[PDB]
This record gives structure tokens, C-alpha cells and sequence, in this order.
């Protein structure tokens, strides 16, 4: 049904920088977006702030 993106199904980047941020990583087995410390500079394009976007962006409703 989806084309399948490269960037919402990726494993939550947490290992390039050095700052314990928080951003909102959306997981693909419960579905909800889990806040993880996010390392910082460089990763992938998931890194979500809050969780309204989280969800409006992966869940799209």
C-alpha cells in the first residue's frame, strides 16, 4: 500500500554526537513515538520534537 520511505522505519540514530537531547523517535513495533536521547549533529531525518508531529508525520491522520 505505502511506497515504503527510507526514514520513518530506522532505527532511532544514538550515536554521532555528544549531547543528551530528547527527541521523539517513532517506534515500529508498538507504533507510539518513544523519546530517546538523541545524540545530536549528523543521524537520520526521524528526529521528531514533539509528539503531535510524530504522529501526524509516520501516522498521518
Amino acid at each position: 500500500e505505502f511506497h515504503g520511505p527510507s526514514w520513518c522505519l530506522t532505527p532511532a540514530d544514538r550515536g554521532l554526537c555528544r549531547a543528551n537531547e530528547n527527541r521523539f523517535y517513532y517506534n515500529s513495533v508498538i507504533g507510539k513515538c518513544r523519546p530517546f536521547k538523541y545524540s545530536g549533529c549528523g543521524g537520520n531525518e526521524n528526529n521528531f520534537t514533539s509528539k503531535q508531529e510524530c504522529l501526524r508525520a509516520c501516522k498521518k491522520g
